[PDB]
């Protein structure tokens, strides 16, 4: 191709390329290296990626996201009946089978999860290709360990559709294992944990690799744990102190609040380098300007028990396993959230000091080790 090696986040997706022994994780158009698994309509056109989360806060209904816990998945199911209540967007049956129903161009029109995926990865081919000045058609993609026979095809069918031709779907834990070259032969066999906590999911691994070969041992996890929960919980507070600074609530204004979560998110990123951040929005409400700061013990505090709790997951996985901390070889962060200090203290902590696989920005860790691969199959 070269072939290319694309993480389709939940959150974000990102694309990394192996040339001359060196894997190149691939900027966009505006240099961010992950890209929103975000597709937006509207009356005139169709937003993927960064233009679609842009505009997020004033087009919440036409505005798809978390196509991936719907993909491979039936109507029916349960999970699919919760998600739901809680989309801005609506999904509709169709035979049994889930589409997201939005306005384009003043019409009414449904997509299959795989189509709306499909959007996401043709972005992320065209990034690829705008970097290497060339087609890229192979590709290498990953999925979570626990998807089924069902979601791993729907997701190989989104690469289809984007004119990818998808080489191997692989598993996210073990593509960050490849990432550090811990599917290398070194004789006997090696425990690895994998701790993923990205925008929306949180993941336990433990990996069994031996002569390149590898086992997923047990997962752990919470579906339902990510960075965007840490966003609302600064949300609430930063509404609360506009209430006492204003007496006003914000609460009710969506554009608003939405507003308000992105600057939350930004000053969270901002907090995992420095030990404050400042928030300054403009007409937030009622052309009232919101300028103010959060410290990053204020931001601990405020998501203490959600940090906390991910080492439940740590502890039942390594059960599942049947090993104990001392039996893992190496510990591998992936996940923009990963990047939070305090949650790489807890699990240091929880590994009595061990060191942490961190080298590799965890929110890229998935999409180097697919490239890796992908390179190998080509
Ligand atoms: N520097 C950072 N500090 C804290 N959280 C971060 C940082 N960079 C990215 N994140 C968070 O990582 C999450 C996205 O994770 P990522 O691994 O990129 O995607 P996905 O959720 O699709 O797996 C978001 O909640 C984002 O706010
Ligand atoms: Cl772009
Ligand atoms: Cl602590
Ligand atoms: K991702
Ligand atoms: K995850
Ligand atoms: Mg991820």
């Amino acid at each position: 191709g070269p072939a290319v090696g694309i993480d389709l986040g939940t959150t974000y997706s990102c694309v990394g390329v192996f040339q001359h022994g060196k894997v190149e994780i691939i900027a966009n158009d505006q240099g961010n290296r992950t890209t929103p698994s975000y597709v937006a309509f509207t009356d005139t056109e169709r937003l993927i990626g960064d233009a679609a989360k842009n505009q997020v806060a004033m087009n919440p209904t036409n505005t798809v996201f978390d196509a991936k816990r719907l993909i491979g998945r039936r109507f029916d199911d349960a999970v699919v009946q919760s998600d739901m209540k809680h989309w801005p967007f609506m999904v509709v049956n169709d035979a049994g089978r889930p589409k997201v129903q939005v306005e384009y161009k003043g019409e009414t029109k449904s997509f299959y999860p795989e189509e709306v995926s499909s959007m996401v990865l043709t972005k992320m081919k065209e990034i690829a290709e705008a970097y290497l000045g060339k087609t890229v058609t192979n590709a290498v993609v990953t999925v979570p360990a626990y998807f089924n026979d069902s979601q791993r095809q729907a997701t190989k069918d989104a690469g289809t559709i984007a004119g990818l031709n998808v080489l191997r779907i692989i598993n996210e834990p073990t593509a960050a294992a490849i990432a550090y070259g811990l599917d290398k032969k070194v004789g006997a066999e090696r425990n690895v944990l994998i701790f993923d906590l990205g925008g929306g999911t949180f993941d336990v691994s433990i990996l069994t690799i031996e002569d390149g070969i590898f086992e997923v041992k047990s997962t752990a996890g919470d579906t339902h744990l990510g960075g965007e929960d840490f966003d609302n919980r600064m949300v609430n507070h930063f509404i609360a102190e506009f209430k006492r600074k204003h007496k006003k609530d914000i609460s009710e204004n969506k554009r608003a609040v939405r507003r308000l979560r992105t600057a939350c998110e930004r000053a969270k990123r901002t907090l995992s380098s420095s030990t404050q951040a400042s928030i300054e929005i403009d007409s937030l409400y009622e052309g009232i300007d919101f300028y103010t700061s959060i410290t990053r013990a204020r931001f601990e505090e405020l998501n203490a028990d959600l940090f906390r709790g991910t080492l439940d997951p740590v502890e039942k996985a390594l059960r599942d396993a049947k090993l104990d901390k001392s039996q893992i070889h190496d510990i591998v962060l992936v996940g923009g959230s990963t990047r939070i200090p305090k949650i790489q203290k807890l699990l240091q902590d929880f590994f009595n000091g061990k060191e942490l696989n961190k080298s590799i920005n965890p929110d890229e860790a998935v999409a180097y080790g697919a490239a890796v691969q992908a390179a190998i199959l080509s």
